[PDB]
């Protein structure tokens, strides 16, 4: 039974109704940056004794923090911004949450209703701007609609395929007195009638039937399985099918497990891409067949019977036409299939040891490899050390680029929601703010931001947020003085012709620029730099043992290349396995 701070017959400001609507949704943390159009909301937040606000230093940091909060907990992330420039700064985060299907509720202030359309002070049609980069949005036109719209916003953001929902609130609605009706019914008749039903038994029996008839099955696991780690692990026990995971699905099935094929796709392991290439049964659970995974669609699983389970019917058959399809929650599909596999276990006699041995040969002939040049620190090795010293229990957020791939390749994530990374949009500057949101959602957890020097500086202002909020955020900064991923493509396809990919100072060309240690020093964050591989282990240990925030500047040779690499739109026979920028 919820307890209000107001009487059931007492009028209150619309902003106070909005905050209570968040309290009734179980919201404990918001990321709000104040402004003229949202000042009433911020006043109402201070009257709440249960909602904590983490003030960022940039609204993009606010929405990215809301993402990390959501990605690391399953709860919806809530960020608030003012109208105009505050709202437009949320754009990259909204598009990022939509492409990666992250539950998020963004609240933006707006000019009063009578001013909409007049090009008023700090007015942008944020609903028109964000309509194509949000799951849904609203423009509240009456204070009495606040309880209903907030309930619909959280329902849409978290149900079905999760996504971002934006609620635009005019300032006059925030100031108007009203008595909220919390028993309003939601006006989502179409969306609720099309919600996927629990999977039929006839569909699940035919999938188990296809498993016993297959000799080379491969699990194709993605972000849709982040809530099915137990059901998926039970499914792999009953079948013994090797598991190939996407960038978004890392952690659903443990990386250090005997049956793990690790990541597949453009930068996936050779054996994972080999397994999908020569498979006859592809179990696509919670994936969307991204071009970064498939390459040339006609050659992707060209001789496999494809079973696609997805909660979004618009995804089934979008890029790759499956033989069998199940539109529903993969968590329930795994539960129903696990029941069938237990009863008919001895009847089925499932054994893929010949297929597993064929893959284990590829796993030992073509494993993930990296060179060690003198005393220079290999970035892959630094992430390996961080894995050991944290026992693989840390929450990892990354930016975008070479460091992002190495953090996916060389860290053994044991559970889902340890891996917070922008995969669909691939937005730089995601790492640091996402670590902020993950730390607030998991206060007793090890949170490390494996960032690149280009991505880290984009939202470097959030170092102030880390210090003020006293968050134990660790920053493992893999510094190669370059936009490394674009540099790698320059080496491969443009004769190593540098086109504005160097991030240092050409005048002092051999100096580490910028001095990231002084960025942390400006925000009272202890920091250190390591250059030689011998000192790396003690440096990372110092970062972990030092209470509170810490920044570790890890200098890496820039000529490293992420390997292996299937060129964009290529096939498995086009995979690149050797070479760098030397
Ligand atoms: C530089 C860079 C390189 C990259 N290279 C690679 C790469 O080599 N390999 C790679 O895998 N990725 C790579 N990506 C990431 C990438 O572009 C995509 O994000 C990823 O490939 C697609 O993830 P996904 O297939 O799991 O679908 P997601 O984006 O995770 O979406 C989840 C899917 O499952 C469905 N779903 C959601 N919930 C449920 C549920 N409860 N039940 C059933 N279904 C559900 C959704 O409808 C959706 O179709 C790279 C990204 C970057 C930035
Ligand atoms: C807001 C934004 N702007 C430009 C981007 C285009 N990209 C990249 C990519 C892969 O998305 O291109 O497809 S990666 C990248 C450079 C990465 O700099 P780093 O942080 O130092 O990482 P590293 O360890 O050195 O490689 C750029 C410029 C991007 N994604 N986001
Ligand atoms: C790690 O991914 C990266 C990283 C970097 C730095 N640069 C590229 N370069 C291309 O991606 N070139 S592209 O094939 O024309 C292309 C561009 C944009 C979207 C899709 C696409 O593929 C379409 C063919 Cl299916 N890829
Ligand atoms: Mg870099």
């Amino acid at each position: 039974t919820f307890i209000s701070r107001f009487a059931p017959d007492q009028p209150r400001k619309g902003a106070d109704i909005l905050v209570e609507a968040l309290e009734r949704q179980g919201v404990e943390t918001v990321f709000a940056y104040p402004g003229g159009a949202s000042m009433e909301i911020h006043q109402a937040l201070t009257r709440s004794s249960s909602i904590r606000n983490v003030l960022p230093r940039h609204e993009q940091g606010g929405v990215f923090a809301a993402e990390g909060y959501a990605r690391s907990s399953g709860k919806p992330g809530i960020c608030i911004a003012t109208s105009g420039p505050g709202a437009t700064n949320l754009v990259s985060g909204l598009a990022d949450a939509l492409l990666d299907s992250v539950p998020l509720v963004a609240i933006t202030g707006q000019v009063p209703r009578r001013m909409i359309g007049t090009d008023a002070f700090q007015e942008t049609p944020i609903v028109e701007v964000t309509r194509s980069i949000t799951k849904h949005n609203y423009l509240v036109m009456d204070v009495e609609d606040i309880p209903r719209i907030i309930e619909e916003a959280f329902f849409l953001a978290t149900s079905g395929r999760p996504g971002p929902v934006l609620v635009d609130v005019p300032k006059d609605i925030q100031q108007q007195l009203a008595i909220p009706n919390w028993e309003q019914a939601m006006r989502l008749p179409g969306y609720m009638s099309r919600m996927p039903k629990p999977p039929e038994d006839s569909h699940l029996e035919q999938i188990v039937r296809l498993i016993s008839e297959s000799k080379k099955p491969v699990l194709y696991v993605g972000g849709g399985c982040l809530n099915s780690s137990d059901e998926l692990g039970r499914f792999v026990e009953l079948t013994g099918i090797p598991v190939a995971s996407t960038l978004m699905g890392l952690g659903s099935y443990p990386c250090d497990d005997e049956l793990s094929l690790h990541m597949l796709g453009m930068h996936g392991t050779v054996y994972a891409n080999y397994a999908v290439e020569h498979s006859d049964l592809l179990l696509a659970f919670g994936v969307r067949f991204d071009d970064r995974v498939t390459g040339k669609l006609e050659a992707f699983a060209s001789r496999a019977k494809i079973v696609h389970i997805d909660i979004d019917s618009a995804e089934i058959g979008k890029n790759k036409t499956p033989h069998v399809s199940v539109c529903g929650d993969v968590k329930l599909a795994l539960q129903g299939m696990n029941k069938v596999l237990e009863n008919r276990a001895e009847e089925l006699k499932l054994d893929f040891g010949v297929w597993r041995n064929e893959l284990n040969v590829q796993k030992q002939k073509f494993p993930l490899s990296f060179k060690t040049f003198g005393e220079a620190i290999p970035p892959q090795y630094a992430i390996k050390v961080l894995d050991e010293l944290t026992d693989g229990k840390a929450i990892i957020s990354t930016g975008v680029g070479q460091h992002q791939m190495w953090a996916a390749q060389f860290y053994n994530y044991k559970k889902p929601r340890q891996w917070l990374s922008s995969g669909g949009l691939g937005a730089m500057g995601f790492g640091l703010p996402a670590a902020i949101g993950a730390s607030v959602a998991n206060p007793d957890a090890i949170v490390v931001d494996i960032d690149g020097d280009g991505s880290f500086i984009m939202n470097v202002q959030e170092l102030a947020t880390i210090r003020v909020e006293n968050l134990p955020v660790k920053v493992l900064l893999l510094n190669n003085q370059h936009l490394g991923m674009v540099m790698q493509w320059e080496d491969r396809f443009y004769k190593a012709n540098r086109a504005h990919t160097f991030l240092g100072d050409p005048a002092q060309e051999d100096e580490i620029f910028p001095n990231m240690l002084l960025f942390a020093a400006a925000c009272g964050i202890p920091a250190a730099r390591v250059t030689k591989k011998a000192d790396l282990r003690e440096a990372i240990q110092t970062m972990l043992d030092t209470p509170g925030p810490y920044l570790l500047d890890v200098i890496c040779p820039h000529q490293e290349h992420v390997l292996p690499m299937i060129p964009s739109g290529g096939t498995f026979n086009d995979v690149i396995t050797e070479g760098d920028g030397r």
